[PDB]
């Protein structure tokens, strides 16, 4: 009945309030202070997209009025090229909330539930065989603190999952990739002078490299600059973060590349030298549990590249699912291994998805083969919105389990490759809706 939760996130902080009111002994440990104290300025974070499926986490946990109360309807996406006024490409909508405007919410949950939150508090170690681990503060002291089960929710570096290799072979494969990422900030009056529209997603896409942009309250926007490390051996010249060695040279870079957005970048020098710049990278773990002593959830669990919008969507489910286990299973052991087998297709699934949208930040020319398909598709989904559902929609505007939505994928993609193999105007459509309704079972089955 006793809980200790390391990282007070997205994941842990929600599955500390689910565990709470089940009458669990919850004790939540975090390494960051407590955004709730009210101090005399405000920090800035990072605007995430909230999908359908997050959002229904947090209506089990009784706190979904609370954060669409803060959050930005996004009605669709707004793509910003040179030669165009951008216009609304309409989406069913994705909500954007702020890291910090949930974090407080999912906090303010978990105590009223009856979890202990400590902040200010780092894990830096864990003695399986003596369920001990110690937590660090600034002030030197070193907390040693007894433990029965252990959640690691401590994110993608998680001290929680380098614990367990000590006691567990996990299985871990890292795959990074060349791109890195750098987060930038539109504030209000940069957004309301050059009229970005709030109420939609932005995206300034350039080949190999893209900005994306999403709203906050305060008409604020937080901008995402997805960019090779270096440049490639064999195109040398080619942008990179290499290149870009301070502000002045970022700042000459979005002149070039970015015309209309660069104006709305008032310390985009300030903030490209600062903010360090961050690494994509998918890791891949055989086994997220240590008998009943710990399991880990979220980005401690499977980071994924930021590229579906999904990483916080799918550590809200975890948190979900990994409650709803411990409850009704046997013992904890049977509850992790349960968690894990359900889980653990999901999370392999999105992170695979998430990739097929990262491969595609691409200046290459997309092959003809791949737009006929697409294309097809959307007159297959029109025709049959039955059964044909296009996977961006199962992923990002449905509950479909990540796992389900990769296997229908798989079944449509096949169905329009064959369809498509060896222009548009000599394919059989009535062909192929045979096919989709001969192949492409309902979702009723
Ligand atoms: C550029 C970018 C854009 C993204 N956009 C989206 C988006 O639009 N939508 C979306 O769904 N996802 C998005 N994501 C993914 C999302 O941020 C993560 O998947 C999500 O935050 C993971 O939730 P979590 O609780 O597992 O981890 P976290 O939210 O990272 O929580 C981990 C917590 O543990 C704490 N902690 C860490 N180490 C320790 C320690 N040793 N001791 C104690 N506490 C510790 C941290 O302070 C933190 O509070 C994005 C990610 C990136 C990088
Ligand atoms: C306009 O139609 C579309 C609808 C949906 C999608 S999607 O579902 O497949 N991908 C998605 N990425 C995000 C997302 C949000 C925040 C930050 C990031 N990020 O890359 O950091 C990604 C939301 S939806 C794509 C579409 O066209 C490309
Ligand atoms: C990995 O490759 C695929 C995987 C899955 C599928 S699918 O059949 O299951 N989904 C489909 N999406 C579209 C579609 C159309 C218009 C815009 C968008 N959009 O991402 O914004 C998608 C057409 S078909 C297709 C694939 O390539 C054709």
């Amino acid at each position: 009945r006793q809980v200790t939760i390391i990282g007070a996130g997205l994941a842990g902080t929600l599955v500390a309030r689910l565990l709470a009111r089940n009458g669990w002994q919850v004790n939540l440990f975090e390494r960051r202070p407590d955004p709730r104290i009210e101090t005399g300025a405000r920090g800035r974070s990072i605007n995430l997209a909230l999908a359908e499926r997050g959002a229904h986490a947090l209506r089990l946990a009784g706190l979904e009025r609370e954060v669409l109360a803060e959050a930005v309807m996004m009605r669709g996406r707004m793509v910003h090229v040179p030669g165009t006024p951008p216009n609304l490409q309409p989406y069913e909508v994705i909500w954007s909330i702020n890291r910090d405007r949930l974090n407080r919410i999912l906090l303010d949950g978990a105590e009223a539930a009856g979890a202990s939150i400590h902040f200010n508090l780092g894990l830096d170690s864990v003695d399986f065989a003596r369920q001990r681990l110690t937590l660090s503060n600034v002030s030197g002291e070193r907390l040693e603190k007894r433990f029965h089960l252990l959640i690691g929710a401590d994110g993608c570096n998680s001290a929680v999952r380098q614990a367990m290799a000590s006691v567990v072979d996990l299985g871990e494969h890292l795959e990074t990739q060349p791109h890195g990422y750098k987060e930038l900030q539109i504030t209000p009056e940069a957004s309301a002078q050059f009229n970005l529209e709030p109420n939609a997603l932005h995206i300034w896409p350039h080949g190999d490299y893209m900005c994306i942009a999403l709203p906050n309250l305060d008409r604020s926007f937080t901008v995402t600059l997805f960019l090779h490390h270096q440049s490639p051996a064999a195109q040398p010249a080619s942008p990179s973060f290499a290149q870009l060695v301070d502000g002045h040279a970022a700042r000459r870079f979005f002149q070039r590349q970015f015309p209309d957005l660069s104006p709305m970048l008032d310390s985009l020098e300030q903030d490209f030298e600062h903010h360090p710049t961050g690494k994509l990278a998918t890791l891949r773990l055989t086994t997220w549990h240590v008998g009943g002593q710990a399991v880990l959830l979220g980005d401690a669990a499977h980071p994924m590249v930021p590229f579906h919008g999904q990483g916080m969507n799918c550590a809200l489910e975890d948190a979900v699912a990994l409650a709803e286990h411990l409850q009704s299973a046997a013992d904890n052991a049977s509850a992790l291994a349960a968690f894990t087998a359900q889980r653990q297709p999901d999370a392999l699934a999105i992170q695979a998805m998430a990739l097929e949208n990262y491969v595609e930040m691409s200046s290459k020319v997309a092959s003809p083969t791949y737009l006929l398909e697409r294309e097809l598709g959307q007159i297959m989904a029109q025709r049959q919105p039955t059964r044909f559902i296009p996977r961006y929609s199962m992923v990002t505007f449905s509950r479909l389990p990540y796992a389900q939505a990769m296997a229908r994928g798989q079944i449509q993609e096949q169905l329009l490759k064959f369809a498509v193999a060896n222009d548009l105007t000599s394919i059989n459509l009535d062909a192929v809706e045979h096919e989709v309704t001969r192949c492409l079972p309902p979702l009723s089955h």
